[PDB]
DNA sequence: GCTGCGAGATCCGCTCCGGTG
DNA sequence: AAACTTGATTAGGGTG
DNA sequence: CACCGGAGCGGATCTCGCAGTCGACCACCCTAATCAAGTTT
DNA sequence: GCTGCGAGATCCGCTCCGGTG
C-alpha cells in the first residue's frame, strides 16, 4: 500500500491519531504507522502482541493474568505459586497459544529472575520490567483485574471448577463480551494477526535492508536521482521512501528507482 | 425475535447490554432492559462539564457509551447561554438522557424545565461512578493535549476546537477502525430503528398466554405484561422460569 | 473451519489432551492428569475459551460421552459428534498429528526442565514455525480462518438491507419529477442499478438523480 | 416562543431534519444516517469474495 | 531504439559531445566549443535534425539538466532522462564508445588536416566501416531498427484476432491462482507473451499455466 | 540480448529470434531454459 | 468544468364497511 | 549629476 | 418471414414573458498603482 | 362580482418504407 502510506503521514502530521487510526484508515502495513508516530515527533512529544501480566489474588488462588495492551485481550490461569519457573512454564505453554511480540510487567520475582528473562530472550520476546508507568496501560490492567475478579464473583458458583470457571471468565470477556459494532478482544487480536501476516510475508525482504536510488517526475519529467536512501515499503510496480527534506514518506515506482543492492 | 432468547443467556452467562445487542443483534434499549432486569448483575447518554483553557470557558458534552463528544466555546457558564447550547445540543442529537453535577446553569430552574419541554432525563448528583468519570477525565486530558498540539495551526481557536473534535470524534479509531463516530451511527441505527419499531406502538398492557406442545395449544397462562410486541409476536415473562418468552399473538390474548 | 477433534494420548506416562483442527491443521495440546470427565470439563472450558469452536469429533469415550461434558458443550453451545470416527481425511490427519507430536516431543523435551514448557515447544513448532505451500504456518491458517468468518458475517449484514431511493429517470425528456420507490440492486461509484416499473427495465442510475432510502 | 431567534433556529433545524418525516415517515436524518450505515467500506470492501465472470 | 546516451568528452583541448545509441551501438559526435546549455542547444537541435530521438539517457551535467534545454527536449518531444550514471549494460557502450573514439581519433588525426575532418573520420571508422555479425554495420543495426519500427507493422498487428487467458504463477512449483484473465500478447511455444495487471510488466505464461479462453460463439 | 544480476550485466547472449517486441522490451526464447523471456530495449542488440 | 426542486393547497382513482327494495 | 529598488496604502472589478 | 433502422408527424414536457423601467448601498475577496526611504554609478 | 395563457425547443411514440439472416 505504497499510496496510502505517504498520504498517512500527511493527514497525522496534521491530525496527530495513534498509529492504529492510520493503520486502520489508510490499510497500510502497520509498522510504518507505528514509524511515523515515532517519526512524528509530536506524537513524540507527547504521550500489537504487547502484553502486561500481572499476578493477581482472587480467594488465595494466585491467578497469572496476562493483559494485551492494545485489544484489551486477556489471558489468565491459575498459578501455584509466585516461582519464576512456574512462570516460565507458563510463558512457554503461553507463548505457544499466541504471538507475543513483547510485554510489560513489575520487578516482582518471577519476572526479574534471570532465567526468566533468559527464556523470554530465547523466544525472542522483548520483556520490560519496571513500575509500570502508563496510564494508557495501567487503566487497561487495573480495570481488568477488577472486572475479572468481578466475574469470577459471578461465575465460580456456577462450576464445580474454579479452573473452569476462570475459563468462564475468559469466555465471557474475550468472546461473548463485545463492543462497538462487535468488538470482542479476541476478534480484534484475531484481526491483528492476520494484518501482521500479510505485512509479514512483505516483512522478510523489509528486515534485510536494502538503499535506493529514488527519483520523481514534474509532468512527467524525471527529476535526477535522491538519495541513496533505504527502501522503505517494497510494493508492487514500485517502493515508498522517506523525503529526507520533508520528513514525508514518498511513493517511487520501480522505473523511478534504482535498488542499491 | 432475537430479544427472549438473548434474555435466555443473559439469564445464564450475565454479559454486558453492550455484548447482549452485539451478540443477538437485539436493541440496545432491549438488551439494557435486561441488565436492568437481571438481579445478578443488579444510550443517548451524555455528561457536561465545563472547564478553562487559556481561559476559554470551554462546554463539553461526552456520551457515556459510545464514548464520542461534543463541546463549544463558551462567554459564561450562566444558565441561558447553556440554554441556547442545549438547545443546539439537542438540535444536533436525539438526546434520550444525561447525567451532569449539580452546578447552577446546569440545576437551573429553567433549563431543567427546558430538558421537560424536550421531555428528557436530568440527573444531577455529584457524578460517583468511575465508568463514566474516567472517560470524561481522558476526555479533557487527551481533548486539551490536543489543543495543544493542533491550536498554533490555526488562525481561528474555534476552527482549532473543531480539529480537536474531528481527531477524537473521527479520525481516532479504535477497534476495527471504529471511532466513538462510527459506533454512535450504529449505535442510533438499532437503537432508533428499535425505537420507532416498539416505543411509540403500544404501552403497558397485559394478556393470557399458551405455549404449544409438538403443536397442541397449552392452557391459557398468566395474566402478565406484553413487554415487547413484536410482528406477529411479542415478548412476555413466564413467571415460574424467570425467563422472557417469545410468544405468537395467535397464543395471545391481549387483556384489554 | 473451527471443527476439531480430540483424541488421548500417551507419551510417557504423561495423559495429553489432542486437540486437532481439521481444516487448518491447528493444534492445541495441554498435559492432563486423568481421561475422567471433569477434567476434561475443565480443558474444554479453557480451551473453548482460547479457541473459538464452531464443532467437534472425537470418540465415544467416557469424558466426552459423559452427560454434564455433553451438556456443557451445548451450555457453551458446540456441536459435537461422539462415534467411532470413520473419516480418513480426519483420521489421516488426526495420526500423523500424534506421530508428528511424540517426534516432536522426543525432539524437544531434553532442552526444557518442564514438561509442559516442551509440549508447549511442539505446539510452537508445529502451530507456527511449521510452514509449507506458500510458506503460511497452521497458525495463519486458522487466525486467517476465523477472519473469514467474520468476513462472511459482515458481508451478509450488509447484505440484509436492499434499500430503495428515490430517482428521476427518462420519460419524454431533461429531468422529471421523482420516481420509484425501487430498490438498490448493485452499487456504482456515482451511479447504481434499479429497475424501471413501468417496463420492468434495469437502468444504469446515477447517483446526481438519486435519494437513498431505507423501504420500511 | 423562544428566549432567542437562534434557540428558534435551532427549533427549525430540528423539526425539518427530524421532525419532518414523510414518505414511509422518515427524516432526513434517517437517511444521512442509514446510508452512512451504508456508506461503509468493510462489508462494502468485504464483498470482493464474491465470484466475478466477465461476459461480450 | 532511438534510446541514446550523451557523455561529454574532452580530446587535447578539444570538447566533444558524444552521443551514443544504446542498442545499434551507432554514434554521432562534433567538436564542441564549450560544454555549455546553449552550445549543447544547439549541437541538439543538428543532432534532431541528423537524428530521430524517442529517448535520451545522460549524466546531470549543467548543459542537459539546465531548464530551457529540458523545455527545449520537450519542445521536440524527447524523453530526457538525467541521472547520477548508474548502468553497466549501457556504460559498458559509453565506457568502450569514448575509449574506442579517442583510440581512433588518435589513429586518423595526423592523416587529415582539421580534426573535425578526422573526427568525422572516426564517426566513419565506428559507423560505416566497422562491421559485425554476418557484415552488419552498427549504422546499419540502426537503419534496420528505423526501417523496422514502422505503423505498417502497426496496421497488421491491428488487424489480427486477440484471445485471452487466465494465468496462474509458480512458486516453488506451488501454482498461483488463476488471474485476470487477460490478453494473450502473443502466441509462445510452450508459452504465450501477457502483461501483469499487478507490476505492469510483461510475461510469458507456460500454456499449462495458461488457460485459453474460448471465443463467443 | 543480456540479463542483469542485482543490476550487474550478464554478457550478451544469443543470436535468437526477435519474437515479439513490446513497449520497452521484448521477447525472446532462452534457448538455454527453453523458456521465453524479456530484454529492456537497451539490454538488446538486433541484427 | 456545471443541471429547479420543494412547500402548499385541491381532487380523481381506488378500497372497506354499512344500509336496504 | 544621473539611474534602480522596497514597504503600506489607497483606486477599480467581481461575489454574497 | 420477424426484427431493426430511417424519415415524417403527433402527443407530451420544461422554462419564461405580459404584469412601468431598472439602478443605489453594504461587506468581503482579488488586482493594481504611488510616496518616503535607501542604493549604485 | 372576478378566474393564467401561449411561444420556444426537446423527447418519445406511431406509421410507412427498406434491409438483414
Amino acid at each position: 500500500w505504497i499510496e496510502n502510506i505517504p498520504l498517512a503521514e500527511e493527514e497525522h502530521n496534521k491530525w496527530h491519531q495513534d498509529a492504529v487510526s492510520l493503520h486502520l484508515e489508510f490499510g497500510i502495513p502497520r509498522t510504518a504507522a507505528e514509524d511515523i508516530v515515532q517519526q512524528c515527533d509530536v506524537c513524540q512529544e507527547n504521550k500489537i502482541d504487547h502484553w502486561q501480566v500481572d499476578y493477581t489474588h482472587y480467594e488465595d488462588k494466585i491467578i497469572l493474568v496476562w493483559v494485551e495492551t492494545n485489544s484489551g485481550l486477556i489471558y489468565a490461569e491459575r498459578v501455584k505459586g509466585e516461582t519464576g519457573q512456574e512462570f516460565r512454564v507458563q510463558t512457554m505453554k503461553w507463548y505457544a497459544m499466541f504471538a507475543p511480540k513483547s510485554l510489560q510487567s513489575d520487578n516482582g520475582p518471577a519476572f526479574v529472575a534471570e532465567s526468566t528473562q533468559l527464556l523470554m530472550k530465547y523466544l525472542g520476546i522483548e520483556h520490560t520490567t519496571g513500575i509500570p508507568w502508563n496510564p494508557q496501560s495501567q487503566a487497561l490492567v487495573e480495570r481488568t483485574h477488577q472486572t475479572l475478579k468481578n466475574t469470577l464473583e459471578k461465575l465460580i458458583p456456577m462450576f464445580n471448577a474454579f479452573e473452569s470457571a476462570l475459563a468462564g471468565t475468559l469466555i465471557t470477556l474475550n468472546i461473548k463480551r463485545k463492543g462497538g459494532l462487535g468488538t470482542s478482544p479476541m476478534d480484534i487480536f484475531i484481526f491483528n494477526k492476520e494484518q501482521q501476516r500479510i505485512q509479514q510475508q512483505s516483512k522478510s525482504k523489509q528486515e534485510k535492508i536494502r538503499f535506493c536510488y529514488y527519483r520523481t517526475r514534474k509532468r512527467g519529467h524525471p527529476g535526477e536521482w535522491q538519495g541513496p536512501t533505504q527502501v522503505l515499503w517494497g510494493g508492487d510496480g514500485a517502493i515508498v521512501v522517506k523525503d529526507r527534506g520533508t520528513d514525508r514518506y514518498l511513493v517511487i515506482a520501480n522505473k523511478d528507482v534504482k535498488f542499491i543492492p
